[PDB]
């Protein structure tokens, strides 16, 4: 992720198949002729899509342009959190089901994944950051106080962040119990909120693992409720 200063960022496709796979699905989504209702809806949980750039001089060198979500933020706190009970595909390898298994063997029973988070101190004027093994670390008996860490700004916990994140993860969940047409394996939920009440970003990222289906995506839902109910215990805090 490469950010521009006109508000975007550039994301460099990865190696083929997932890097053209995640092109495939916003050209899907973006096209536009597509009346789609499930389609047009996904949109507004996505970063606005602005098509596929290469440098001038390069058009070997493919990125999507996409939205920064975290543009519109003085001092934004940011945590990416993988969704779903499994990060294999349906078209993984046995050797590729245990090496995404073994990542995050926790994966089944959780449902999420921590991949890092960035999180603004007031009273320090610094930031703290979390690298995937943060995430990776997390057992069901710490996961509440590991995602409890992204709403503390050395002060207070920020609940109205967590309300916030609570509303718009509801209106995702509501979107994936209307649709059986995709499933999303390994992408992710990118969080923000401003660090410098209830101002909040929740989107969709990172598609190079999304397969069209005939089913409720029961694994995301799953992902999505656990998530939610640990959001809302720590309202308790
Ligand atoms: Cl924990 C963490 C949080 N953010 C990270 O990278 C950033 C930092 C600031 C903004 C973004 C970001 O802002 N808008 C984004 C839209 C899409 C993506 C993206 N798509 N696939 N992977 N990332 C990333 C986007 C991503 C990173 Cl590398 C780690």
């Amino acid at each position: 992720i490469l950010q521009h200063p006109d508000g975007t960022v550039l994301k460099q496709l990865q190696p083929p198949p997932r890097g053209p796979r995640e092109l495939e699905f916003y050209n899907m989504v973006y096209a536009a002729d597509c009346f789609d209702g499930v389609l047009l809806e996904l949109r507004k949980y996505l970063p606005k899509y602005y098509g596929i750039w290469s440098p001038p001089t390069a058009p070997n060198d493919l990125y999507l342009k996409l939205e920064d979500v975290t543009h519109k933020f003085n001092k934004p706190c940011i945590m990416d959190v993988k969704i779903g009970q499994k990060s294999y595909d349906p078209f993984a390898s046995s050797e590729k089901i245990q090496q995404q298994v073994s990542k995050y063997p926790l994966m089944e029973e959780i449902g999420f994944l921590v991949l890092g988070m960035r999180v603004y101190h007031v009273h320090s004027d610094s930031y703290e950051t979390e690298n995937q093994h943060y995430g990776r670390s997390l057992t069901k008996e710490t996961i509440k106080d590991g995602v409890s860490r992204f709403f503390h700004n050395g002060y207070c916990l920020r609940k109205d962040a967590v309300a916030a994140s609570i509303q718009k993860i509801e209106k995702i969940l509501q979107w994936f119990e209307n649709q059986k047409q995709l499933n999303f394996y390994a992408s992710s939920l990118l969080f923000v909120y401003e660090g410098s009440g209830g101002e909040v970003e929740v989107r969709m990222i990172d598609f190079a693992h999304v397969f069209p289906s005939n089913t409720i995506d029961e694994g995301y839902v799953y992902g999505l409720k656990h998530l939610i109910s640990v959001l809302r215990s720590i309202l308790d805090n």
